[PDB]
DNA sequence: AGAAGTGTGATATTATAACATTTCATGACTATG
DNA sequence: TAGTCATGAAATGTTATAATATCACACTTCTCA
């Protein structure tokens, strides 16, 4: 039902803006929401084919592009996968991604200090950065407890 | 004054000798070919370069080489792209790094940052997250492309 | 003994006479092509291929098709963007006329050497160097006519 | 010479009580100004300088119209479209000779092929509604280029 | 033996180019009549 | 008083390939008993 609430919320946001949250996009969103965290496009496509048997890569990639242009999903560059954002209605934001290499779970946190260090490092050199990519690989708490036995 | 490109290669050879791992002609050629780049490079571009010498070369060659070089820490993979760059900091003990990437000219700078590792560990510590490795990659413009914008 | 077996055997023999690799994947794709009434799209064929190779993706079927095209086991139907099995692997490269029913979708392949000759002559009048002909007819087949008559 | 055929088109689109919009006319104009085959999306790119709000349905509808009248032919084996040789003649059947190098397309008549196709269809129970006849190779020019 | 390396063809994975249609809301001609 | 025709705008469907990466086998080479 958190999924329901999430979808409703997304519908509300997309209703606010002049943008169309289609059944397809909504479906993809639902699927990704039900997923714990990260997922590749093609596994997601395989999931999508349950409800839309004719679905092909452009379908899911289009849905993702849409959900990416809006603030609903993030790409995970170091795994070629995608995940939901933990907070929707906010604008283009830099967030730090903690990715479990075991379960695929992703925790999204703020890291102003990092942005700042990079902001200064870009300035002590001649760099004008537009965007930071901050992805951490490791193990989440559960998977940590599991890997210790 | 930072370490020269050639010193890194010599250092690579001797380090591989110290570890009893084989820095073969191929892996060496790949290493130098990468070292000549003014920034990151893709596997197939590198493959194309490698062909002028070894035309019989295929992707497995390049990817094997890259896997080896990555394992020995001479090369970094740039994850936001899908490219590979020489490490200009492997003469010291293994390190954390942030890659600064120009979207246009494509050049990249590896710059150390303990202050990032610490914050990441701190953020990872509050949650129960056993951090292992960091990917820090910055996109924007370097102060060559910047002075082309100002015209 | 069955047509499919015989066919795959022929193919296996030809792909041996020629020093070429008829892999399980290619064999499976060909097997599937042989079991079709007529023409099939690359993606329908992919969907069929996924029943045996669940990981299969578009480059898979397109590679298999490119191979089967190179070796002359399948023809591409350009006007419908589809593929059919060749009726006779025995012949070398050949100019084939395709009769395509816009109702049932079935496709019949016919020989027409005359056409090759005419096109060659016509191309030879000008300075055109002919490589391949594309000859496809659209209409209704006998069955669809019988049906439509009522 | 473009204006000539443009006018002729209207003249013929008078006799046949169908409406040739500036849309379809513009498409036909662009098709004419092109000295060879063209894809729908390139044509769409060209149609946009005139009508920047143009989109694929626009050009496709246009092409469907221009196709159904006899002004343009579809080249099935290249998924492209070409202007007719001359559309003063009755609804003919084109045999398209296509250069795989330069992309030049030469429309010719091959009534013999059609005849044969009809006989073959006739010996079957096949009701032949339309034939597609296309050749791929090298135009004379490209041959002479490759000769060197 | 045995572990590591290479050559080669084919396959697997991720993403997009390229080509064509659907939908549905909106306006613009027209056949009664 | 509607009827078809034409368009406008977004999304979707459909076909095919680009771009990235690995597998699987065979042959080998150089080392280890
Ligand atoms: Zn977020
Ligand atoms: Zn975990
Ligand atoms: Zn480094
Ligand atoms: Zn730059
Ligand atoms: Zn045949
Ligand atoms: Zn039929
Ligand atoms: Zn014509
Ligand atoms: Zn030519």
């Amino acid at each position: 039902t958190t999924t329901q609430e999430l979808l409703a919320q997304a519908e509300k946001i997309c209703a606010q803006r002049n943008v169309r949250l289609t059944p397809q996009r909504l479906e993809v969103l639902r699927l990704m929401s039900l997923q714990d965290g990260a997922i590749s496009a093609y596994d997601l496509l395989d999931l999508l084919r349950e409800a839309e048997p004719q679905a092909k890569p452009p379908t899911v990639y289009r849905a993702l592009d849409f959900l990416l242009e809006q603030g609903f999903v993030h790409k995970v560059e170091s795994t070629n996968s995608y995940v939901l954002c933990h907070l929707f209605d906010q604008p283009t934001h830099t967030s730090a991604m903690f990715i479990c290499d075991r379960c695929g779970a992703v925790k999204e946190e703020c890291a102003e200090g990092v942005e700042d260090i990079m902001h200064t490092l870009a300035a002590k050199m001649g760099f004008a950065l537009r965007h930071n990519v901050i992805e951490a690989h490791g193990l989440c708490a559960a998977c940590v407890e599991v890997e210790a036995c």
